[PDB]
């Protein structure tokens, strides 16, 4: 209970991250141990759980900003496609790609479905921006449920 507190405090400086993220791990304490797995980078066992497991937003957030491996992340989502990362996944587009709107990012949204998230994500962003086919292949995935 005062781990999370000290940890805020002077345990996370002064006590070494791997070790306390080994106990953390031992032990399996979300709020906690996603901070260790992201301090552990265990990032495949860390993805894995968070989409099991029923998660916290925030550290969600950093660890999903901490990092040019979202593809490692949306990899685990498309493994674990739940309805939660999907429009969750777009989200952090806005975080990932809102730093880099990366081509890549859309590509795999175009890989599986390309059903709403990143299409209504690039609803605006793309939108009010350039690519003539970015709004076409946009157009397209529209035209995966026309509503015109």
């Amino acid at each position: 209970q005062v781990a999370d507190a000290i940890l805020g405090n002077q345990m996370f400086t002064h006590y070494d991250r791997a070790h306390i993220a080994q106990l953390c791990e031992k032990a399996g304490l979300l709020q906690r141990a996603l901070e260790h797995f992201t301090d552990l980078y265990d990032i495949k066992r860390a993805v894995v759980h968070t989409h099991l497991l029923n998660p916290e937003w925030l550290v969600n957030y950093f660890g999903s900003l901490s990092v040019e491996d979202s593809l490692e992340c949306l990899r685990a989502m498309l493994s674990a496609n739940i309805r939660q990362n999907l429009q969750i996944c777009v989200q952090v587009a806005s975080k990932y790609h809102e730093q880099l709107s990366t081509q890549s990012l859309i590509e795999l949204f175009e890989s599986f479905k390309s059903f709403e998230g990143l299409f209504y994500f690039l609803g605006s962003i793309v939108n009010f921006s350039q690519d003539p086919d970015v709004h076409f292949k946009y157009i397209q995935a529209a035209c995966k449920t026309g509503q015109i």
